[PDB]
């Protein structure tokens, strides 16, 4: 009866403060350049459409009506808005096929301004989250600091959004699938003429080697734990308005991006990632991404858990899951330190709780996830969280993962657990 997979469309477009054209068909249908949807059979009406825009001067009401009208003319379906959020001229909207409206719950929205001198809200982010049956989704649409030289400012904008957006403890591990897209504004570290030469040859690999987002991700400095699909479309900025023949330091760049972060052992596949070449009202080309995503419609026991945490003495663990009705441990009963500012802490089975899932079916349990948070006895401060999938843990089996807190890696965790049915 209920679906076990959905198709999600994500579109991002910096509209350049001018009216869009009446027809943006190519954007909605993943047609143009890059990884595209070419066949009739794969160009499907998606279950969820998410539209993120920047420099959007269309009124909220009017823009949503254009999206609803556009989807209706395209699909013959009356797509239902489930949420929308604007921050000044940064706007996101989520629309769902009518047959799925009953499956949506726990809708949330949020926005954050980023700036030192500027808090107008033309730089920042907007966010929307919800549950589709038992699977949660977060969508963040941003517009970060511009300029070739401002990489460090963009990385800080990212960190500030991650820490301050109140969707649904940062947002990193709040959702089964977190999509982050927009005008990220990362540029190419290369001279204008060399860039244009490579673009003429349709040779994108030499350019992608000097893309600042790729370099910063590779250096572990931003978008930790996010993935991006391979880019095979030309830079989406900066074009002359009225054609895509001519690019206008502001060298050509892939400013407009879609990235995702998913819970372990989930099903997610990127089916398209590209840009249009026939929408020409803005100095940016619209970018599309489509995804196939899995959705979901007994005693959990721990033999032991060991963690290494950054600290300069006693810690406990909180266990959280949507499949539970929340639970906690006693303090660690052992600790040691090979190195200064790191503490190895151990919890024997006596210190650890037994968790009780709501249903006992294997098909239900294999799709669930546990959130573990390590907190200090003194102050109840989080020193790190991680997510463990139950899919491979159903004898005792070992999990091994890493602790994160507010965008910093803060240690690791290893444990033995049993899921009995």
């Amino acid at each position: 009866p209920e679906p076990d997979m959905i198709s999600v469309f994500i579109g991002t477009w910096n509209m350049g403060s001018v009216p869009p054209p009446k027809n943006v068909t190519s954007w909605f249908t993943s047609k143009g350049l890059g990884k595209t949807l070419d066949e009739v059979t794969v160009t499907i009406p998606h279950d969820i459409y998410v539209f993120g825009t920047q420099e959007n001067s269309v009124g909220d009401r009017e823009w949503l009506d254009l999206l609803r009208g556009g989807l209706k003319e395209l699909t013959d379906l009356d797509y239902r808005p489930i949420a929308m959020q604007s921050l000044w001229n940064i706007k996101v909207a989520v629309l769902v096929k009518p047959e799925h409206e009953n499956r949506i719950s726990h809708v949330s929205t949020s926005s954050v301004k980023t700036g030192i001198a500027n808090t107008l809200g033309n730089k920042g982010a907007v966010g929307v989250s919800f549950m589709f049956n038992g699977t949660s989704f977060g969508f963040v649409n941003c517009h970060l600091t511009s300029g070739n030289e401002k990489t460090a400012r963009r990385n800080q904008n990212y960190l500030d959004i991650l820490r301050l957006l109140s969707l649904g403890d940062d947002i990193s591990d709040r959702f089964t699938h977190l999509f982050w897209f927009g005008d990220l504004n990362y540029r190419l570290d290369m001279d204008i003429q060399e860039i244009l030469n490579y673009i003429s040859r349709k040779e994108f690999e030499p350019l992608l080697r000097v893309d600042q987002l790729n370099l910063e991700r590779e250096k572990h400095k931003v978008f930790l734990r996010f993935s991006e699909e391979e880019i095979s479309f030309p830079p989406t900025y900066r074009y002359e308005r009225g054609s895509r023949d001519t690019y206008a330091t502001n060298v050509p760049s892939w400013c407009d991006r879609i990235l995702w972060k998913s819970y372990p052992e989930t099903h997610i596949i990127c089916n398209s990632y590209g840009c249009t070449d026939d929408i020409v009202t803005s100095d940016h080309s619209p970018v599309f991404g489509t995804f196939e995503v899995g959705v979901t419609s007994a005693y959990i026991e721990f033999e032991s858990i060991e963690a290494i945490v950054k600290t300069a003495t006693k810690f406990f663990i909180e266990f959280y899951s949507t499949c539970l009705e929340y639970k906690k441990s006693f303090e660690n009963d052992a600790q040691s330190s090979d190195n200064i500012n790191f503490l190895k802490v151990q919890w024997s089975s006596r210190q650890l709780p037994t968790l009780k899932p709501i249903l006992a079916d294997i098909e239900y349990l294999q799709d669930q996830h546990l959130l573990l948070t390590v907190k200090s006895m003194d102050g109840y401060e989080s020193y790190g969280e991680c997510v463990v999938a139950l899919k491979s843990m159903i004898t005792a089996q070992q999990f091994l993962t890493f602790l994160s807190h507010r965008g910093e890696e803060t240690g690791n965790i290893r444990g033995s657990m049993k899921v009995r049915v």
